[PDB]
């Protein structure tokens, strides 16, 4: 398993893709999604370490995280990879929340299983 936290900047459809590091260049999001909001499957972005810096081929990528509550059954989320995180991945609040039940702010970091899956599962 890998690490999922949360940041509310991603919650804001109106951010450019110019702010996170898959902004421009040919592996870059702008300008194909110009804020956020365009992004296929928003609010479920994110950051991922996968993400080594400006023009990483992983950006773009969708990932599926899966999280295994200590009481429920497990949930799927589908996220766009679009800035780097430095360890794991970091999802909107939205996202975490749809994950873990609305449990994001209370349990701020969790584990969860990832797999990169085709681009298709974002949309
Ligand atoms: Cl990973
Ligand atoms: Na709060
Ligand atoms: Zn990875
Ligand atoms: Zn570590
Ligand atoms: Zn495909």
């Amino acid at each position: 398993a890998v690490k999922l936290s949360y940041d509310e900047a991603y919650d804001n459809p109106s951010s450019s893709l110019l702010s996170v590091t898959c902004s421009d260049g040919e592996n870059g999001l702008y300008p194909k999604y110009r804020t956020f909001g365009d992004l296929p499957g928003f609010p479920c972005i994110g950051g991922s370490s996968d993400i080594a810096g400006y023009n990483s081929p992983n950006c773009g990528s969708c990932y599926q995280l899966t999280y295994s509550s200590a009481h429920t059954t497990p949930k799927s989320i589908y996220m766009v990879a679009i800035d780097r995180s430095a360890e794991g991945f970091t999802a909107s609040k939205q996202a975490m929340d749809d994950l873990t039940n609305k449990r994001a702010e209370e349990l701020g970091t969790v584990n969860v299983d990832v797999r990169k899956v085709d681009f298709s599962r974002c949309e």
